[PDB]
């Protein structure tokens, strides 16, 4: 059978705004930071790591094609450790955790780090005609960030697929704005109560007035009210729109990681862990409706775990767009009070390749906060996919 | 862990930098080999549990969706998950491993593993373009050359090949020797038609009409030892040995294999090419990445319960003659069994697709000689190696 | 002999900061604005113009290679009028006036417009390898703005030549900072007293809060004191520097123009003009000391006019760098009280191709303000030149 | 207004787009013709009162200093003022006019007027690069093609040539006729060596050694009427006539003339080529800019007190056959006296240098036929024309 996977430690950066506090930190710099910190939290030597896997979508510089290896080596992991970068779009961060967990399940490693790192502020433009020349006529610089946010089959923004989902599943503008407002209020309450303090790694952000610690998610609106969202206009369609800048997730910068071990290695070391991995699942859907990806992925994961929706104490289902996040909660029959109890992509931001790892960290720390047992982590995936994993607080 | 069988495989011919495939995007090449492996195995596009593609250098936004685009446009149903993986030059074998693991773990009965890379279309980036440079000249960054630079010392992969040449005693004469033979083995393979069955031809619409690209165009068919010893070292100015002639080329290509669980294969009447025996990974000093295959291979043989002398076929990619010689040397391999039909130096090195492409070669060579065991291994920029062993069945 | 040239009207925009209030206004848009306004001030039909000449240095878009013609046609000048763009670097704006005056002197036109337009905020980057490709290796985007500010023989910033002049002519840091502070105080006094109101054309700058009129030079520091300049560090040399961001001219955006006529056409029409052109002169100097260009150019112009330094009531000598502006005043024996009485490039900005026309407008309006008789307009020129003209209030 | 004499002149051979001069910057070419005109006239670099160069498309930062760089690196003293002027395709004749005016007004006794343009090196710009694009694709702007677009309707100069073809009745057969003859006149001139004395050879360092570029390489020496009537219209899709064959090329070159006051020439013993008789400017409808030469020429003849039949040589640049035919037609010129040795269609159109270059041709042709009066005129994008008349002396 497959070895049991224990999540012993986890950490995330605070999430930076587009062009904001982390704009000068490369994806490999952020990844190295969370690698070194998870090792310290788990009391694991950098020489004792069997595998490193990082999720990451938008290469910002040549180093990023080496992202997992640079994050590992600069995070203090020995050079004998293999390192893999994976890309499943917005599912990449949770995919990294699954792929790292798989090396343990299969006996290839007793210790593995899975994380994600993304700096969208530093996403580049390309010049396709630069290598061999354009000769004559105007050419383009291609926005690789916006390009990543376009479905590659119809060349429509993710936000257009969110309208497709809104229309198909009956998710009104008012429903979307209610979810968005509530996400910000939940995030502001979590910040005010200190719910995120233990799971965040502060970053010193060298300012001209001296160094200051960036340790709070800066996308959150702390005094938001209903009229802030009603006044906004739809951003992705010219007719009959519902998706706005306020009820869509942000574009953001962050990194996060967990350190996992075989259950036997965790017993022998005597660690006091966060959780164990119960099950995971993948699904594919119509690309034009990629936002409901989490529905089949969650149903499959629950089947593998032998659990039911009502067994879930904590659900982190990323708010890519209120339009799809509502449809997911509705189609699954989830209690909105248990779903994203401290906010999600709309209020905290959506650093795409890191999101899936960062919301895993959130989920496991929330289980500890409430003494809960099972958490579900799931998210939708551009191109038409879903990914889901279930963890047990132990 | 379920048993994993390869039922089909295919590759494109390997295009030169700026050559016959320069107009074919990585997702275009990927979809072509996906469709072809399904039809070779006679497997419905609706029956695929997972698709994994290796790929390193994004040439356009669609490339961040590469596996999904290759799968959908290759005829795989939208309900199949798709993953792109990047372990640099090991990415193509990694995709096959990652796809096999979905089968081993019971997540899927059928999985496609492949790789796709178009280095000709590798882009230049402008890191200052989004928020501006404000004042002062700015950089147009060669993402292809940057992929070929170690990220810790910012030296070309070829500088690490020189390091490996010094440490292990690989001479210039030795490097040019392997390079010449590789070209001679490749030219012989092409003449005898050894690659015919494993290559998917591609129509490369020319002004002269509609021609088929089905031959690896990097090969020098008239090569003589003088051709290599005249060239000059290109990566270190003095006391150097790696040249353009004894180093792999920059190339474009795609390849894939389709795998199934043993049970699912039985239950479909599909004559499997081979079976997966074992795989392994290794990390090494980045400055000496070219020696990564040695520990990875040793670790793979250990897991397989096999010895070097049990290998009838070895596909060990020739990133640099300086590195490939030291691999063969440190492992104790018979050079007649290693890359018997050429490799990176002669056939080219389409980095993200290479590991999948030489897996296809290794398996077709096993069938050609009636062998049992084949080893596939390659080095990895940044300091790693990857290796896999297959059994002809 | 040569016909006498009357300056009947003139106008300038307010000067915008780098990245500031005029950043969205192209050079041909600004030029068209001042063309239409000078025609209106002089009561001259757009169908009665014999020639248009504009100074302009840094092309921002393809239209700018047609700059004079676009400014003329869009400013309401008939299509039968010839239009010429000239480039003598920072002397271009006054060169345009001289070249336009020359068509009148030679009997080619009885009416001619001379102006300058520059938007440095919109200066582009080029990609030299884009047309035919780079093939392999990194390339560069070339800053055409900074490039224009580099001497083309030694590839040193204009600011390095300013240090050369400071050293050769004994212009201390304290002397440079005294000039800079005084320039801002003079500009702030002129603004507070309304000295510039009649010569500036307001521009409506479409903001999100509604339209607002940009009519005040925004580079001026109104509460400047000596310590603001002493604290700054030298910007152009690593050793023994004196030139700073505070005592160097700014990078700026603006346009300006005058309308001239033959004296006979001015008599017949009965215009009430600003001034007449008395003389002009050019000079070349060592490129490494281009900042003293105005000295020989001024001496030559005075000789042609049969005037002496002491006959000058108003001097507009552009403050490119305090280092050279001091050396010019010192070598010529000018009274600093008469030189740039209302500020200059350090305080108001230096929109290079427009500066020479804009400070001509300043000079002629200042003559009217004080009832003076003769004004000198002069400036230094990258590559090692000077240009000067003398005008008489009539 | 003092009398202005031309004592010397020179031009480069005209390079094709991407051809033999592609590696020579505009300031490099400018300095070469500056040095050569000084030495041809035997005039000290210290004796020059003014330098003016026409030039349209900045290829690099130094180009904004073009006249000054051409003058200094061409041996002119640093005390000489230097001006760059831009009247689009008239810039090269404008520079000669502007330089002559400094002499006419007594500001100078000696002045150089020239032009320099390297369209091959014309750049792409990124208007968003300084302050950033933030989000969304951005433009890489072709500054060369943009220079060839009218700024009011954003149509190619060739679209205005079609407008001119309709208004004045210039047929396709008529255009291809002029194009063929131009090429035949140019090929004859080159064969007979007519351009030998006016061309400054340039060494264009090749891998085959050190070769001299001294022949206008746009010329088709084997041209036959079938070559032009087979080509298709390129600027309007339907009901079109201007083709790649009957339109001028995109080209690189430089040229200059040195002028002095009559007195200063006498006082130096310098045998002057010719004398400036008159010049004139005209504005026209931008949509019909190609007809600008007609009023400019009429206005120049009026000032000169001459008639069309007094002109022994006419250099009227062939921007487009459609436009040049209408110019000759509306002025009533003998086509045997107009561009007797080819022009823009056959020799090329290095825009900023053209007006200076064809002035050199016109003067050398006057000496070759013993003529008296020569006319130099050309059209101007945006709707202008410029014309000058010289007297052989
Ligand atoms: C929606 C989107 C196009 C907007 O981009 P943006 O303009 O850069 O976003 P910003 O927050 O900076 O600006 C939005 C504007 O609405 C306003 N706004 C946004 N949220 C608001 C809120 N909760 N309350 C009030 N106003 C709000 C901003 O203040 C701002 O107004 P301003 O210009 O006056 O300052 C972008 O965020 C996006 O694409 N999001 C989803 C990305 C995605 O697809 N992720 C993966 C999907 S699977
Ligand atoms: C070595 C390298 C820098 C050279 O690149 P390149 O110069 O553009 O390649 P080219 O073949 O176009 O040019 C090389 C020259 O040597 C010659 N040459 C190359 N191989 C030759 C051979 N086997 N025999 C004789 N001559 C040869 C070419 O003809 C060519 O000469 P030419 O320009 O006159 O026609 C590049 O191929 C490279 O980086 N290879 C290694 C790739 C790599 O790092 N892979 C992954 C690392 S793990
Ligand atoms: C000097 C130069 C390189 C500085 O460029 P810059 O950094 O963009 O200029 P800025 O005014 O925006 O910034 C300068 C800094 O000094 C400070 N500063 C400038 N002038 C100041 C003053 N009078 N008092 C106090 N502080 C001042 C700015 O506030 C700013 O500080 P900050 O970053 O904390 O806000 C540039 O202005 C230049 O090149 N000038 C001369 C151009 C030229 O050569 N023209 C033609 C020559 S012939
Ligand atoms: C017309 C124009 C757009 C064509 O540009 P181009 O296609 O890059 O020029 P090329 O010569 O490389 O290609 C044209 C094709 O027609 C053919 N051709 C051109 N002239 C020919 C001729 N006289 N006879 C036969 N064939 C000819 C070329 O061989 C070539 O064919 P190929 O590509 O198979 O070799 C460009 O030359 C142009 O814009 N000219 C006008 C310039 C201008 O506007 N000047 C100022 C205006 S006032």
């Amino acid at each position: 059978a497959a070895k049991e996977v224990v999540v012993v430690s986890g950490v995330r950066t605070a999430i930076g705004d587009f062009g904001g506090s982390l704009k000068d930190f490369s994806p490999t710099d952020l990844g190295a930071k969370v690698v070194s910190e998870v090792l310290s939290r788990a009391n694991v030597s950098g020489d004792a790591v069997g595998h490193v896997v990082f999720g990451h979508v938008v290469n910002t510089e040549p180093k990023d094609m080496y992202l997992a290896r640079v994050a590992a080596i600069n995070g203090g992991v020995a050079q004998h450790t293999p390192a893999l970068t994976v890309n499943r779009l917005c599912g990449s961060g949770l995919q990294a955790i699954v792929s790292a967990a798989q090396t343990i399940m299969l006996g290839d490693a007793d210790v593995a780090i899975g994380g994600g790192s993304e700096n969208m502020s530093r996403a580049p433009y390309t010049v396709p005609s630069a290598r061999f020349g354009q000769r004559m006529g105007d050419a383009k610089l291609v926005d690789m960030m916006l390009g990543a946010l376009h479905d590659p089959f119809q060349t429509i923004h993710m936000g257009v697929t969110a309208e497709n989902v809104a229309r198909k599943y009956g998710i009104t503008r008012d429903a979307q704005d209610a979810l968005a407002l509530e996400s910000h209020r939940r995030a502001a309450r979590a910040i005010a109560e200190g719910r995120f303090k233990d799971q965040i790694l502060p970053i010193s952000i060298r300012t001209k007035k001296g160094e200051v610690a960036f340790d709070t998610d800066e996308h959150v609106r702390h005094d938001a009210g209903p009229d802030d969202f009603t006044k906004l206009k739809p951003v992705f369609v010219k007719e009959d729109g519902t998706v706005t800048a306020g009820n869509a997730s942000g574009i953001n910068d962050a990194a996060a990681a967990v350190l996992m071990m075989s259950a036997d290695a965790a017993r022998a070391q005597g660690v006091k862990p966060l959780a164990r991995l119960v099950a995971y699942a993948h699904a594919g859907v119509d690309p034009a409706y990629m936002g409901i990806g989490p529905v089949p992925a969650t149903q499959k994961a629950l089947e593998r775990a032998g659990l039911k929706i009502t067994d879930l104490d904590v659900i982190e289902a990323n708010e890519a767009f209120a339009a799809q996040a509502c449809a997911v909660t509705q189609e699954l029959g989830l209690d909105p009070a248990k779903v994203n109890p401290n906010g999600s992509g709309i209020s905290l931001g959506h650093p795409i390749g890191a999101t899936g790892a960062l919301i895993t960290v959130k989920a496991l720390y929330e289980l500890k906060r409430i003494g809960g047992r099972y958490a579900l982590v799931t998210m939708c995936i551009g191109g038409g996919q879903g990914i889901a994993a279930i963890f047990e607080n132990i």
